[PDB]
């Protein structure tokens, strides 16, 4: 038996705290709960749309998300919204922190119409997906297995930035605490050049060796916030018309 | 040409003799037949819902694919009752004889609304998965193809089993004939903590070296049988659950 | 900003000029658009169901193809007609010309009740597959990264040909003009035994080194055309009843 703290982290109402209970079999505030390798610790994180603010239950997430508590995410996805839930999801691989994806209310989106491919959805973010009805119990089984199998993600090039938004980024991953990793200080990076708050506090060389990466690139991007989220956007969609039935 | 025995192996009733009639060209026992590469010597075999007995139309399969005698499996799977014929695929996929799945009887499965992502699967198994309708000789020569380009199934961790269970069947895999390959002596040894009567016979240092791994786990694992079972069933569940509609 | 030219070639009627427009942006001859990383010239080829003609809006693309203009092919195929349009698309990957495949008209395909897994038939066939509703500019951008992405296609052995027609095309490929690669050599190899009155003027120790060729398999094959066609047709059936709903 080996240790593990694992976080719930969601949309709102996506269903993490029943998770939370089937997993902990809570009574009708950290749980644990036996898997056949692990010690789990498990943390019911308040939802959250998106990592970024730019001006403002959580940013409570992301700051347990970078304070390196846990060893590996649960990301509950509400199944019946997939491209909408999928925002936060690509936020969570380009940090690289471990993550399984617990697809939920899949009854929901089956009486809805939706058909998601579970396994392209996986080999598309390069993490495990596991299919649940979290109000029955079902798949919480398969999920268990993947928190003790899954040890990393694949390390895919998920968004397509404009190398111009990379090279500015980079710079700025250059600066940074250098004790965090490279994949982190690339995020904090791309996190600042969209103007969010929280993430210069994680920097080193911390805030406006931004305004020297944002002025220079004037002559090449307009609004490289608008330009970093519509890189974002595109390869969710592109995501969800292969493996889901969006695209008509 | 090059020569290959293949075993037609599956649960009662899933369109062995059949697919054999089909591959044959019979009038309406052995089989030969050309692929494009092999000539095919074809054994179609008993059905049997498992390769365990505990107490007891055989065994015979069982003792016919630990023979040696075939070169690679067609295990018939009938589409319709996927979850109830996966038990034996398990099986012979941790035995790890080269095997490909004739996913057949896919007409009824189609009738009864069920849905197979047939490459989800494959990859899943870690080997071939040819979509057959036996009776309609749809899918014949695909399967031809796959008997002559499959080598070697992929070497997956399939089942998540405790590790005191394989602790104490690979020590037994270490006693046995040692000629017979570690995967084939590890599976023996699972066979033997589950209670089949028949594995004993294929070990070396054979039986009763049984007693004391059976008792090396009781500060462990209650009903070793049970706990083993139920990995398998949960693996089961969760590849259909990925693969399939059964989820919900 | 790199350089890209890509050829549009797909069966008559399968929407090129529709995506050309789209992607050009061309009002109600050569494009050009912008892609990331790309200044892509786009040429809008004649349709064509096949590049072999035993006997004759075009032989144009595939003459086109082998002059070596383009740097990637942007593989039109019709979703509603898969079967019939993937002929051509098995030849562009024997040819092993980079390509992406854009699966147009997944709407008609969707009235018709048609159901195609795209990663999985990207698998399959070893190179990107874009969904697209062209009149609706649907999976345009998609379609664009994966332009920026691909650099070659998956080294597969698609077709499964009778080891004495690769034997008789090799040699063939050994003649020839030696500057031209190995995969399209044996690709006019295999076409030159089919009976294809272009591939000639390709070769080098050009024609009737054929005569020879295709009386050294009369002690094993009847009609190399048809068992060569046979073997291409094999292949895209077992496909489309992996990845499709044609099976049944
Ligand atoms: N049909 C269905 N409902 C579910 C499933 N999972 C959760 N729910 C329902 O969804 C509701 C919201 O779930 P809950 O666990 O509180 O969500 P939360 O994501 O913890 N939301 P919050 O961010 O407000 O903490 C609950 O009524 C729960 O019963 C599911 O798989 N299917
Ligand atoms: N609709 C349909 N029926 C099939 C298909 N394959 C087999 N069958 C039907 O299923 C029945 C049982 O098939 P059979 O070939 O005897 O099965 P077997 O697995 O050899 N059974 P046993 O273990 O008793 O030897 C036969 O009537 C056959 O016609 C299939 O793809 N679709
Ligand atoms: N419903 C639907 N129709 C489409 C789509 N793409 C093209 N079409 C329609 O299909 C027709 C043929 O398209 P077009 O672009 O000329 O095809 P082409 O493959 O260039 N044919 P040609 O070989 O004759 O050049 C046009 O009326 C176009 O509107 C699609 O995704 N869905
Ligand atoms: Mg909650
Ligand atoms: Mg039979
Ligand atoms: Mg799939
Ligand atoms: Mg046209």
């Amino acid at each position: 038996m080996q240790k593990l703290t694992v976080g719930l982290i969601g949309n709102p109402n996506s269903g993490k705290t029943t998770l939370f209970n089937q997993l902990t079999g809570a009574r009708q505030k950290e749980g644990i709960f036996a898997t056949t390798d692990h010690q789990v610790t498990l943390v019911d994180l308040p939802g959250t749309y998106s990592l970024t603010t730019i001006s403002s239950d959580e940013q409570i997430a992301c700051h347990y998300i970078l304070s390196g508590d846990a060893d590996m995410l649960i990301n509950v996805v509400d199944a019946s919204n997939l491209e909408r839930n999928l925002y936060l999801t690509l936020q969570l691989l380009e940090l690289g922190i471990p993550c399984v994806v617990a697809l939920n209310m899949l009854d929901i989106a089956e009486k809805q119409q939706v058909r998601i491919d579970i396994d392209a959805l996986a080999a598309r973010l390069g993490c495990p997906v596991i299919p649940l009805v979290s109000t029955r119990g079902r798949g919480i089984e398969a999920l268990k297995i993947a928190l003790d199998r899954h040890q990393a993600n694949s390390d895919l090039e998920l968004v397509h930035y404009p190398q111009p938004l990379l090279r500015e980024a980079d710079l700025l991953a250059q600066q940074m605490s250098a004790q965090i990793p490279p994949r982190q200080r690339r995020w904090l990076g791309l996190q600042m050049l969209e103007g969010d708050i929280y993430s210069r506090a994680y920097a080193g060389d911390a805030a406006d060796k931004l305004d020297i990466a944002l002025a220079n690139l004037s002559d090449e991007i307009d609004d490289p916030a608008l330009h970093i989220a519509d890189a974002r956007y595109q390869t969710i969609a592109a995501i969800c018309d292969a493996v889901s039935n969006t695209l008509t």
